[PDB]
């Protein structure tokens, strides 16, 4: 039987709670991680953050026309819009506190947080993933890749290569501080899209990663995306895909195929 | 200029938790707009805080922070805070130890007893027009002794960079010495008037990072606050050594800075 082992995995630091369940197995809620809901240093970054380097608008209004100088791909209720590059993004600039407009204004979804129902799940094969608790549209911002802020010179020391976004060249690495998006496994078919997001700061060093649906996501549904080519060559000889996708091209299957292709 | 005129429903611009609106039944002074509204401390130039997740001193409470056990209180000697995040009347308003609130390091939940600061304007506020002073702040609520008011919110400055500084009306006094200047960016702090008879106590506080040179000023009311009632405190001897080209205008029985207590002074 599915039992809720945990009520909030996020300790109340997201808009709404994180709840775990696990009926696959006796494995118990994982604490070998410190949950953080924004990124964090370990060494000196100096992000840029001088408060005069920000391009920021000069509206008066909520930030819906064509003349806000943050195109805004944000429809009216902070959804990307169908148009958007799903394939290669752009970088997405959020308003911020250099701009005149208001904190409420329509370019400012990912610095509002969580506000989709998640849960953190056990799965049969891939250990634990994150599901939707409800339908998602299309477009729908989900939550940002947080963790620790590190050079690829340092990622490449690291013992555990299993938590790493690269940013461009820097990493966040979700390793030992994370959020729920830690969680979220590989899949062959994916449902969300990461995207380069700027809110406080225009460090481009440093972008905020935002994962938003790339098509409309069903209730019970699990979160995934294209971890890439970068981490799928490196770890294949430990272990192969488990999406069990009919489209998987990192399956062990897949692999044997493509080798004995050119033979 | 004889009706009290709402001049905006929210000088914040939706930043704080409350809006602050602004009132003039004074004069014909629009609604002050010659500054940026930021919520929190904002810089211009490097200040190379220490943001080292791994330098916080934090907490490895698994309960909500009420016992003598949590290193963040033991830090601030004893948290302070009492069950609805008011000071302790055992707090020294004279002399206040520094506030170390909980952190993201610390093991503890979001919501644990040691995180007021943090949390946000609560209490009721207004920008208001003085008949002196120009524009003032003031309770739409009553507010009892300890309660958080707001933070002083500014740009980061060296010392040597105040000393340059053409207007040096919204310094707050903090690698040396630091200041907080409110002239061109901050919040509804920048606002509130001296007072020689104060009911408001700045206090340094440590939150999200633990740089020493970067203490968060936080006030909090040093008595219970009426609604309607000005908020002020004792701006200092270093601003009334300098400024007393105007004196004080509280016209408090206590006054120490009006041009009457200077001349009672002198003479
Ligand atoms: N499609 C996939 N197939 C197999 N394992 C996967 C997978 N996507 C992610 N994983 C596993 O999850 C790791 C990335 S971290 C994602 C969360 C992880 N399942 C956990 O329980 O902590 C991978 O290195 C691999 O161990
Ligand atoms: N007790 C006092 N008496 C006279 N002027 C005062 C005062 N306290 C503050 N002020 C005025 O306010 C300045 C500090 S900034 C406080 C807000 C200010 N009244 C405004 O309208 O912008 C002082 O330099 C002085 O100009
Ligand atoms: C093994 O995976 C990676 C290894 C590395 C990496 C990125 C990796 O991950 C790709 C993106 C999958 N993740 C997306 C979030 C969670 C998984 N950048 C690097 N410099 C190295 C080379 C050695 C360190
Ligand atoms: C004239 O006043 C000050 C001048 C200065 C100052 C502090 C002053 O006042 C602080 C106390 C009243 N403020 C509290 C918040 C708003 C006003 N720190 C400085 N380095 C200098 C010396 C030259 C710049
Ligand atoms: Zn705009
Ligand atoms: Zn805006
Ligand atoms: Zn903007
Ligand atoms: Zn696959
Ligand atoms: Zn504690
Ligand atoms: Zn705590
Ligand atoms: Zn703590
Ligand atoms: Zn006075």
């Amino acid at each position: 039987t599915e039992k809720i082992i945990c009520r909030d995995v996020a300790r109340g630091y997201e808009n709404v709670p994180i709840p775990c369940v696990n009926g696959v197995d006796g494995e118990p809620c994982p604490e070998d991680y410190k949950y953080i809901s924004e990124n964090c240093e370990t060494s000196t970054m100096n992000i840029d953050r001088n408060i005069t380097h920000l391009q920021h608008c000069t509206c008066v209004d909520d930030c819906s026309s064509s003349n806000c100088l943050c195109r805004c791909w944000y429809d009216k209720d902070g959804r990307l819009l169908q148009e958007f590059n799903k394939i290669e993004p752009p970088l997405i600039f959020e308003c911020n506190q250099a701009c005149s407009c208001w904190r409420n204004c329509k370019n400012r979804v990912v610095q509002s947080g969580i506000k989709v129902r998640l849960q953190l799940y056990r799965t049969a094969k891939m250990g634990w993933g994150v599901r939707a608790l409800q339908t998602i549209p299309q477009g729908t911002f989900i939550c940002e890749y947080v963790g620790e802020l590190i050079s690829d010179a340092e990622a490449d020391v690291r013992e555990d290569d299993s938590y790493l976004f690269d940013l461009d060249v820097y990493c966040i690495d979700a390793r030992y501080y994370g959020n729920i998006s830690r969680f979220i496994n590989h899949l062959c078919d994916p449902n969300i899209i990461p995207v380069r997001v700027f809110m406080l700061h225009q460090d481009l060093r440093f972008p905020r990663i935002a994962f938003f649906s790339s098509r409309d996501i069903r209730t019970g549904e699990e979160l995934g995306f294209d971890y890439g080519d970068r981490f799928w060559d490196i770890k294949s000889k430990y272990f192969t895909c488990q999406c069990g996708s009919e489209k998987c091209k990192h399956s062990a299957e897949a692999i044997a195929l493509e080798q004995s292709r050119l033979a």
